């Protein structure tokens, strides 16, 4: 009860930021590298996992509101930010901590959606390569230093859901229809770095509902709390498990080569509709996240007042320009969200929230006089305790040891293979 989050049309708000688009299509190609079985159990670890850490973000915001509240103050005309709240409640070295991060990783989830643009547009006009629809693109996308802001976010987030639930349900009808093949095998794990390349590249799929909330997170007046709204922070698993689950079961071991999965299936009208789609939705999550870089990169060069549009555009290109380079540069759709969910996702979305409020609480004295008491599913501090531990050591061993390893190992061997500035990754 009084759970600050609003009513039914915000809660399933919460649900729809929780892009799952781009990823969508290399997930049968996780799939091969690891089995049917351990793709299953994974993904409803990390999604678990993920819904945890986006709670303890939500409860931190409150609890910092809340002290803050008390000695005086008003945050009219003033939304607040993740950093202020690290600064606020623990310390200074944490603001640099949870600011670095969190703009290295907008940096790199950018890069991701110009490689995926690239990609997917190939399925619809093959007769340029990927490196010359990556040209067209970034020039396409060079042109949001003239967009200020976004005047509304609710729209754009409840077509992107149902552009999204036309592909996840493309993928799967579509493999059915087509059926198994004669002499196709379904080899399980067979080495140790593709095991471990694509456990990361699951645990990369759940860290995106919990990067909204350190950004956004508008919050209001508390509810009565109606116990039906957890039941839409499970509607991505009828997202992800079936369209990966049908797409590996037709296509068995030839996912391992192709980690775009338009590449295997029949070319129709659904297809290319469904191209398109994918399309109209990664370039609306490149802006949503070149805007913040904009913003911080404004404020720190020491020129957020700018009245005319030709001098903010001019001024803001140096942070699109390595964006751009970095697409061209390694053009790797599928094996790059391995390594980027190992060296930045782990310690983003998983270790830092979970160890902010370990440290918070520590003393008895913070812990009574707290703005939230422990949820109805889990009653003691203990328990807390104990769960936050576990996460924490865990998603360090495995997340960030053997996944860094792996990933990287992968990485390092795609370029052994194409080389620099490849042509056409995966192409005939
Ligand atoms: O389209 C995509 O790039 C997949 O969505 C995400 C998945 C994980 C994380 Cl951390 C962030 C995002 Cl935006
Ligand atoms: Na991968």
């Amino acid at each position: 009860f009084l759970w600050h989050g609003g009513s039914v049309w915000d809660a399933w708000f919460s649900c729809a930021s929780n892009q799952v688009a781009q990823v969508l299509l290399t997930l049968p190609y996780s799939f091969s590298q690891l089995g049917m079985l351990s793709g299953i159990v994974l993904q409803i670890f990390y999604g678990l996992l993920g819904s945890w850490t986006a709670y303890l973000i939500s409860v931190l915001y409150v609890e910092y509101r809340a002290r803050k509240e008390k000695e005086g103050k008003s945050f009219k005309n003033h939304v607040i930010q993740w950093f202020e709240v690290l600064d606020g409640l623990l310390g200074s070295y944490w603001k640099a901590l949870g600011l670095a991060f969190n703009c290295t990783f907008l940096l790199f989830g950018s890069v991701i959606q110009l490689i995926a643009c690239a990609s997917n547009i190939y399925y619809i006009n093959d007769h340029l390569d990927k490196r010359t629809w990556t040209y067209i693109f970034g020039a396409c996308c060079a042109t949001t230093v003239f967009i200020p802001s976004f005047h509304n976010y609710r729209i754009w987030s409840f077509l992107g859901l149902g552009m999204t639930t036309y592909t996840a349900w493309y993928l799967a009808i579509a493999s059915i229809i087509h059926g198994q093949a004669e002499g196709v095998k379904h080899s399980g794990p067979t080495k140790l770095v593709l095991y471990f390349t694509g456990a990361t590249n699951i645990l990369y799929t759940f860290g995106g509902h919990a990067v909204t909330v350190e950004i956004m997170h508008a919050m209001w007046k508390p509810q009565k709390f109606k116990y039906i709204y957890l039941m839409a922070t499970l509607y991505v698993f009828t997202l992800t498990i079936p369209s990966a689950a049908a797409v590996y079961w037709a296509f068995g071991d030839a996912l391992l080569d192709h980690s775009n999965a338009f590449s295997l299936m029949p070319k129709n009208a659904w297809r290319d509709a469904a191209v398109i789609l994918m399309l109209i939705h990664q370039f609306i999550t490149f802006g949503f996240a070149c805007t913040p870089l904009y913003f911080v990169w404004e404020k720190v060069i020491g020129m957020h007042d700018t009245k005319s549009i030709c001098l903010r555009a001019l001024a803001r290109l140096p942070v699109v320009i390595p964006i751009w380079f970095l697409a061209i540069i390694f053009p790797f759709f599928g094996p790059i969200n391995s390594a980027v969910g190992a060296l930045l996702v782990s310690f983003t979305v998983y270790i830092i929230p979970s160890l902010a409020h370990m440290l918070t609480y520590r003393s008895a004295s913070a812990r009574q006089n707290a703005a939230e008491k422990p949820p109805f599913f889990m009653p003691s501090w203990t328990a807390m305790y104990v769960l936050n531990a576990f996460v924490v050591v865990w998603v360090l061993i495995v997340g960030f040891g053997f996944g860094g390893w792996a990933s990287v190992t992968n990485f390092v061997r795609q370029v052994d293979t194409f080389g620099l500035f490849a042509k056409c990754y995966q192409c005939k």
